[PDB]
C-alpha cells in the first residue's frame, strides 16, 4: 500500500497469535512491542529515545505479521507509549519512504 | 526520491538560515529541533516518548526546506538528541510510506 502521514501510520500487527495497533515509525531503528509474553531467551537492550535512554528486553528471531506482511526478525519489549514498528522490520516487508 | 530504511532516513534541511542534518521520522507527530534561533513568538510544549519529556519552544509559521522541497509549519526547539522531521511537514513535501 501507500501511506500517507496526514493521521498517525498505525496498522495492524499480528504477534503470538494477537492483533495489536501498531505505529510505522522510520525514526525508530527497532521494533518495540508493550508488554507480553514471547518465547525463548532475551538479552538486555538499550533505546535512546527524545527524553533519555531507557533499557528493554530483546527477543531474536520472532515472527510477526506488519499489514499482512509475514516478517521475522528482533523485537524488543518494553514500556513504549504505543507499538512501534521500526527500521529493522520496515525493510524486510520492502517498506520505503518516497517525495 | 525513494529512500530505503537500512540506515537512518537522515536528510540535510535549510532552517532560519542554517543547514542541518535531520531525520525523516514517520513516529513525531512534531517536528523538533536542536537549540538555535527563530524568529517570531514562541509558547512552551512539552514533548515525549518512550525515554520520557523534554521541554521546548513552539514557533509557528517557520519555513523549511527538506531535501530540495519548501514547506511551513510549527517548529519545536530543544535539547532533542536528533534533529527530527514529524508528520506535520512530512505532509507539506509529499512524503508517504510504500510497500
Ligand atoms: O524515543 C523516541 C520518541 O520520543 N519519539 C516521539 C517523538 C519524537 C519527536 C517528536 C515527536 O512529536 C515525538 C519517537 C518518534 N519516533 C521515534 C522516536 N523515539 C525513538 C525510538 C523509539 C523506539 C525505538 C527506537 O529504536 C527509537
Ligand atoms: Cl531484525
Ligand atoms: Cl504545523
Ligand atoms: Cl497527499
Amino acid at each position: 500500500p501507500q501511506i500517507t502521514l496526514w493521521k498517525r501510520p498505525l496498522v495492524t500487527i499480528k504477534i503470538g497469535g494477537q492483533l495489536k495497533e501498531a505505529l510505522l515509525d522510520t525514526g525508530a531503528d527497532d521494533t518495540v512491542i508493550e508488554e507480553m509474553s514471547l518465547p525463548g531467551r532475551w538479552k538486555p537492550k538499550m533505546i535512546g529515545g527524545i527524553g533519555g535512554f531507557i533499557k528493554v528486553r530483546q527477543y531474536d528471531q520472532i515472527i510477526i505479521e506488519i499489514c499482512g506482511h509475514k516478517a521475522i526478525g528482533t523485537v524488543l519489549v518494553g514500556p513504549t507509549p504505543v507499538n512501534i514498528i521500526g527500521r529493522n522490520l520496515l525493510t524486510q516487508i520492502g517498506c520505503t519512504l518516497n517525495f
